[PDB]
């Protein structure tokens, strides 16, 4: 049915030492089987995988495949209207400032995360 | 096809005296004809209309119907992969801080939310 979005990208400010939710949802007009998704981190120096996973079908919650940061928790859920593959990043440091890309296969969203003191 | 979103809501910080884009896009697997949309401001006693309009079809850019703030410009466009009905709010003041809602109706309905915080810096 009729869906709305604030876009494929946004900027989030988060507090040093705290946690933050990196939001991403997806949808398909023609269903899906074993959908692959991946969260990655980019800054001007380095790039790396954070977590990836599989959404088996439109009635199964996302499941983690590999994870490269213990501070990350998958916070996904599969419901009638929304396929949620958001992640929680805990114990933030200033070095966590950067671009977070969520890639979905069988498109990409971008979170610009800025870690601040207050 | 395959779409991705950062959600139906976000928070945007903007600078006093400047401008800001309030983003919203919509999608319908069933398509649409003469889709109605409305931007409202919600941190008052009663909600204040900002601008509403119509998207005729998947090949026509959004068009303004009524507008209640001359500081607002529709920045919409209709392309193959994206139905954009964002607006630009110029000449920001601190009183512009609040909740912005973008409502869409297909002749069901849905709504996206922008929490705008105006700061001096």
């Amino acid at each position: 049915s009729l869906e709305v979005s604030v876009g494929k990208a946004t900027t989030i400010y988060a507090i040093n030492g705290s946690s933050i939710l990196l939001p991403c949802t997806f949808s398909s007009c023609y269903g899906f089987e074993n959908l692959y998704f991946k969260w990655s981190y980019n800054n001007s120096e380095t790039s790396r995988i954070l977590i990836d996973g599989i959404v088996k079908n439109d009635k199964s919650d996302p499941k983690v495949r590999v994870k490269d940061d213990d501070r990350i928790t998958l916070e996904g859920s599969t419901k009638e209207k929304t396929n949620n593959i958001s992640i929680l990043l805990s114990d933030l440091e200033f070095s966590d400032t950067g671009r977070y890309t969520c890639f979905v296969r069988n498109n990409s969203a971008t979170i610009f995360l800025q870690v601040v003191d207050k």
